[PDB]
């Protein structure tokens, strides 16, 4: 199992635009198109522009896929710009550091970044602590099953939750 293998089981693949769990507009592997409510242009214009071509919403593997490669890449260098994040990310094993990678890619640098007393136990190799203090937050509480999955995997370390 690897962060890719990871991700698009989390996230799942759509080649039309759909909404996510927040009811914003997506496409293919969890690709955020934008946070506005109009489709038709709003986010029909992004996607074109985040392609490179006119789409009319639909997008194919290849699209996705690519916009995926885009998304990971982004993410971790994006932990590794984050001041916050760098030493949380540079103290973890592999198997962490993905869920830690997953939790930048659904929230963004600022969000998790902003789990200040998780990242100090995560660092202080605190795993069962860290789990119960992840729990305790919105996302726990939107997407749960999600939430479980990435929290077990920084509990212990492994891949069962995938599994
Ligand atoms: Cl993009
Ligand atoms: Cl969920």
């Amino acid at each position: 199992m690897n962060i890719f293998e990871m991700l698009r089981i989390d996230e799942g693949l759509r080649l039309k635009i759909y909404k996510d769990t927040e009811g914003y507009y997506t496409i293919g592997i969890g690709h955020l198109l934008t946070k506005s409510p109009s489709l038709n242009a709003a986010a029909k214009s992004e996607l074109d522009k985040a392609i490179g071509r006119n789409t009319n919403g639909v997008i194919t593997k290849d699209e996705a896929e690519k916009l995926f490669n885009q998304d990971v890449d982004a993410a971790v260098r994006g932990i590794l710009r984050n001041a916050k994040l760098k030493p949380v990310y540079d103290s973890l094993d592999a198997v962490r550091r993905a869920a830690l990678i997953n939790m930048v890619f659904q929230m963004g640098e600022t969000g998790v970044a902003g789990f200040t007393n998780s990242l100090r136990m995560l660092q202080q190799k605190r795993w069962d602590e860290a789990a119960v203090n992840l729990a305790k937050s919105r996302w726990y509480n939107q997407t749960p099953n999600r939430a479980k999955r990435v929290i077990t995997t920084f509990r212990t370390g492994t891949w069962d939750a995938y599994k």
